[PDB]
């Protein structure tokens, strides 16, 4: 099973710039989203469960084949609240309907991290949509009441390794649960793109409640909320090494980062030996927009 990048019909960079601009331009427009967060936030995380789904022993699911436009996808109940970033992008596909829905699901988080001030991630184009019995059945995304063994081991169908897993993870700097989505209640919530994941991690104040669901999650006196699968982090000692890395070198984040994000996107896709060099899109606001 080989998903290969096929270059949608006469497109180069700057065709995918205009993309980049039009998302970037409506989550400056639509501020109101999720009390005053916007849309940043949930076009990163719709990104990692389209890619997230990728099982490295026989490649199916990852973002190639754009299937979360499926049902069977869509409603995951792991996806719920991620129709908000799928109702985002609608209009961006109307007005742009060239571009694979693999390749506009990804750019989401691309351009939603960037215009967040977080790293560049160099973006690939050429996922092409695949039928609809290519959908990957519910239950490939993480569970996140578990340990961290779990963790390290579910990354293991990633291909990810342990710096890759607690880099992935500082993107928890953004955005914030909801009760109604996932059975987690929210804390303070950001859409600058920070280490201020690891930074809460070590400094704040952590006790272990049970929420309105019955689940349990750690709260800080400040109004932070960390899962237990983000507790784990501090709890496992070649995990915490990496967190007090991370904490204290926000550069090294930033490029560990948009290494192991290109790497999640991109899972599964075969790049033809002559395929275009990876895209590197200027910000809005590096083109004065
Ligand atoms: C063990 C792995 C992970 C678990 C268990 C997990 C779990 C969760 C849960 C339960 C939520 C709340 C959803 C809601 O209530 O709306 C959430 C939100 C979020 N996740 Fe993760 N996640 C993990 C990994 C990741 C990764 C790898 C990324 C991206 C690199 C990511 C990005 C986000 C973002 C940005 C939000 C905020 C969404 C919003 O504000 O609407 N997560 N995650
Ligand atoms: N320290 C914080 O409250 C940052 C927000 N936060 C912590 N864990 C999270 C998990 C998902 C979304 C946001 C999260």
């Amino acid at each position: 099973l080989v998903h290969v990048a096929s270059v949608e019909k006469g497109r180069s960079y700057e065709d995918f710039q205009k993309v980049y601009n039009a998302i970037a331009l409506k989550l400056r427009e639509d501020d109101e989203y999720d009390n005053y967060i916007g849309y940043g936030p949930v076009l990163v995380r719709l990104a990692w469960h389209i890619s997230g789904t990728w099982d490295k022993h026989d490649n199916t699911g990852g973002s190639y084949g754009g299937t979360y436009r499926f049902k069977k996808e869509f409603n995951d109940p792991s996806n719920a609240g991620l129709q908000n970033g799928f109702k985002f992008l609608e209009p961006i596909h109307k007005e742009f309907p060239w571009i694979s829905s693999g390749d506009l699901f990804s750019l989401g988080g691309v351009t939603a991290v960037q215009e967040m001030q977080g790293p560049k991630i160099p973006w690939r184009c050429g996922r092409v949509d695949t039928p609809e019995d290519t959908t990957p059945d519910n239950g490939r995304l993480p569970d996140a009441d578990k340990d961290a063994g779990y963790v390290r081991t579910f990354f293991q169908r990633l291909n990810m390794n342990d710096r890759e897993v607690v880099a992935l993870m500082g993107a928890h700097a953004l955005g914030k649960t909801h009760l109604k989505n996932s059975g987690y209640e929210g804390g303070g919530a950001n859409n600058v793109f920070t280490n201020e994941f690891y930074l809460n991690l070590l400094n704040e104040d952590w006790k272990l409640e049970k929420n309105d669901a019955n689940n349990e999650q750690w709260d800080s006196k400040s109004g932070y909320m960390m899962l237990p699968t983000d507790y784990s982090l501090i709890q496992d000692p070649k995990y915490l090494s990496i967190v007090k890395e991370y904490a204290n070198d926000q550069d090294k984040f930033f490029k560990d980062f948009s290494k192991a994000f290109e790497k999640l996107l991109e899972n599964g896709i075969t790049f033809p030996k002559d395929a275009p060099s990876p895209f590197i899109f200027k910000t809005l606001e590096e083109q004065g927009l």
